[PDB]
């Protein structure tokens, strides 16, 4: 399209083409393109952008314009009557480990994030968007339906705030409007290390020459680190309770504390990070802590690719994960290697997966303690029920040990997400993530449903009944029908989850395609990739092909049984064996021999 290149926001770095490691806002991955799949540059545009005026207004803004000639319905109002369900009896994953939708929601953080616009924080503008509802700039607010029990409660909306965009933070109007991705497009850990030299910075230990990450210096967790607290008001964390005034922790991705789970994976993988560092240094104490630095993060990088490749995507995607992600050829340099606008709906999948509780288990696998059971809801930000209530020990247990939530066409989204979300600084667990994930496919100029089954070589139904065949489902296809009018302007989220999952996968046909490209893209588009001829050695990859979540866990944290596949349903104490009969990672190879 007639234009070449707008993104002022972002300052060259001459590249490294020196560096042996990625950097770390992911820029010189790529040779010929050293920008692509760089941290704080525009979502990629698989399909053009759809907005009401055709640049930047999203579909729903003005009530007077139609979508393909009809109004678009409210996405609370689709989130009532589609997403929502009041009982959680049978609504688990038989076969399904809870950290299997906790590794999602952690993958999704290393590969992309869409930050609201910061345009007033000495703005009552700030607090006027939930104060009077006006739709308002910047402010795209989620109005609720007649019927809707939130408005006897809450108001008359939920805030909602426009994600930020490329080139102009304000008005600027000639070509389409663009989010930012802030995270590197790349499985690199940025979760861990982050993804601006700033905070890669801060994170670090420059106070010692062996190459650790800064840890918290405030608590412990039996002799091993806790993430360092943030450093920072106004602050979620200590909110959500002031007597214990715990703050959110600090981590290379700023969601790290929404859910006490994620929290968790966090803090497993910075051990892994200084616990090879610390072994690193065994082998060489002749490295320095650069050198120590980056070797870790490197070797924590290629786990994380090796686990989500290996061990997480053909449980996703089941059937067609051959289809999409051939086994490696090796590194190609002219794919994209830039998360789509649409994947960064597409992966929230993961949000019919969230159980309604979450579970802490003693060593016996059993509840630890009066409330070992505690509603998700009371989780989100919370810091304090891992410094002053057990650790992360007894939450990995219950990532083994419990479930995860299963979709299911007619219970999407768990009330405790769709009804009792904190969003901070809006003080009230009663949002609706649902409704935001609706609205968000929209501020974000998403094609529609069809345009999607289309772009997929999959067929796109036109009637009720041509809906119903696909969805394989009579009524979810009728409300369906009743709100959106038509196919073709169904939310791309919500279409994608609605139909049935493939053999051996947790998502449909058409979610299989725009996730399956993608990763397939990440990993044909990475020069820094575990398998990429030369990255590793000989030694190293042999070494690197028998990590397993099992080994973190057991590497770094004192939990001595566990699963051998940790993403599958497992039951203790059947399924789980010993720490010692798991293959290590071997860290020989990396003995930097001869001077
Ligand atoms: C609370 C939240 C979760 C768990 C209790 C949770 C979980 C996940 C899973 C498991 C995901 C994939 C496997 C996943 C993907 C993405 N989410 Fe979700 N998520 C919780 C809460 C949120 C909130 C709040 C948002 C912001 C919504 C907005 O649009 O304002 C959210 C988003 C996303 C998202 C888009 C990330 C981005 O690119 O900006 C996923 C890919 N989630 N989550
Ligand atoms: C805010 O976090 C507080 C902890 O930092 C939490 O208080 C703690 O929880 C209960 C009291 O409500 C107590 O836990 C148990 O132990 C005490 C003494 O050991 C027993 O007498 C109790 O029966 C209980 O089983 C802790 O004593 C208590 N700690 C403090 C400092 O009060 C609050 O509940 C949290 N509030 C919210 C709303 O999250
Ligand atoms: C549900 O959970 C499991 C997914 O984590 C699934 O496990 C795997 O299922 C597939 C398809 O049946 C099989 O895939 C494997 O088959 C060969 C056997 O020669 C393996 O060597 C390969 O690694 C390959 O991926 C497996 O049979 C199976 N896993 C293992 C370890 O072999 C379960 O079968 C599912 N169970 C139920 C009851 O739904
Ligand atoms: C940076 O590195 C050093 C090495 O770990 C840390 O200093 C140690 O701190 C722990 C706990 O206080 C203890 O083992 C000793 O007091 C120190 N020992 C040594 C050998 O230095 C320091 O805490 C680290 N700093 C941060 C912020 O992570
Ligand atoms: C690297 O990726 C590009 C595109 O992603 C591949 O170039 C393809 O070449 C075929 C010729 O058979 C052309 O029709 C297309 O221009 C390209 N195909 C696609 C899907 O874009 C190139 O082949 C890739 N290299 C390797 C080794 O896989
Ligand atoms: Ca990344």
């Amino acid at each position: 399209s007639w234009e070449v290149g707008c993104g002022a926001p972002v300052p060259l770095v001459k590249c490294d083409e020196n560096s042996p490691y990625r950097t770390i806002t992911g820029d010189c991955n790529n040779r010929r393109s050293p920008a692509l799949g760089a941290a704080n540059r525009a979502l990629a545009r698989w399909l053009p952008a759809e907005y009401e005026d055709g640049l930047a207004l999203p579909f729903g803004w003005t009530q007077r314009k139609t979508r393909n000639g009809f109004r678009v319905p409210l996405a609370r109002e689709v989130s009532n009557k589609i997403v929502g369900y009041l009982d959680e009896e049978g609504v688990l994953d038989q076969n399904r480990s809870l950290l299997f939708m906790q590794w999602g929601q952690i993958v999704d953080h290393d590969l992309d994030f869409a930050p609201e616009t910061e345009l007033g924080s000495n703005e009552h503008s700030k607090t006027q968007c939930e104060e009077y509802c006006i739709q308002g700039d910047n402010c795209f607010p989620i109005m609720f339906p007649k019927n809707d029990p939130k408005l006897k409660t809450q108001g008359k909306c939920m805030p909602f705030f426009r994600a930020g965009f490329v080139c102009p933070t304000p008005p600027y109007q000639s070509l389409a409007r663009e989010q930012i991705n802030a995270v590197t497009s790349f499985l690199d850990a940025s979760l861990v290390y982050g993804s601006e030299p700033s905070l890669a910075s801060r994170l670090r230990n420059l106070s010692s020459p062996l190459g650790l990450m800064a840890v918290n210096q405030e608590a412990w967790d039996h002799g091993l680190a806790y993430l360092p607290f943030n450093n920072k008001k106004p602050s979620p964390c200590e909110f959500i309770n002031t007597t214990a005034r715990v703050p959110c922790f600090l981590a290379g991705d700023f969601r790290a504390s929404e859910q006490i789970l994620l929290a968790t994976a966090h803090t497993l993988l910075l051990r892994e990070h200084n616990r090879l560092a610390r072994e690193l240094k065994k082998l060489n104490p002749h490295w320095n802590g650069e050198k120590l630095y980056q070797e870790a993060r490197k070797i924590l990088g290629a786990f994380i690719q090796i686990i989500t490749f290996r061990d997480y995507l053909p449980i996703v995607l089941g059937s067609e994960m051959q289809k999409w992600i051939p086994p490696y050829q090796g590194y190609n340099n002219s794919v994209d290697p830039r998360i789509s606008n649409v994947f960064t709906f597409a992966f929230r999948f993961g949000h019919m997966e969230v159980p309604s509780t979450v579970s802490r288990l003693d060593e016996n696998y059993q509840p630890w303690g009066p409330e070992a059971e505690l509603p998700l809801h009371t989780l989100f930000f919370n810091t304090w029920r891992i410094i002053k209530d057990g650790g992360i020990d007894p939450l990995v247990r219950g990532l083994l040990a419990k479930k995860s939530k299963l979709m299911n066409q007619d219970k999407m989204v768990t009330s405790e997400l769709r009804n009792k979300l904190f969003q901070p600084t809006h003080k009230i667990h009663g949002f609706d993530l649902a409704a935001i994930n609706l609205q968000r496919c929209r501020d974000h100029g998403m094609p529609g449903y069809n345009s999607w089954r289309g772009f997929c070589g999959l067929s796109q139904p036109k009637t009720l009944k041509g809906l119903q065949t696909v969805l394989k489902n009579k009524i979810l296809a009728k409300k369906l029908m009743d709100l959106y009018k038509t196919p073709d302007n169904i939310d791309i989220w919500i279409g994608g989850n609605a139909e049935p999952m493939v053999e051996r996968g947790r998502v449909g046909p058409l979610l299989a395609c725009l996730l399956g490209r993608q990763f397939q893209q990440i990993r044909d588009g990475d020069r820094f990739w575990w398998e990429n001829p030369g990255v590793f050695t000989e030694k190293q990859r042999d070494s690197l092909q028998k990590v397993s979540f099992s080994r973190l866990i057991c590497d770094n944290t004192h939990i001595t049984k566990v699963p051998l596949h940790a993403f599958q349903a497992n039951n203790y104490p059947h399924d789980f064996v010993d720490c010692s009969t798991v293959d290590k990672l071997d860290l020989s190879p990396w003995a930097s021999r001869e001077n």
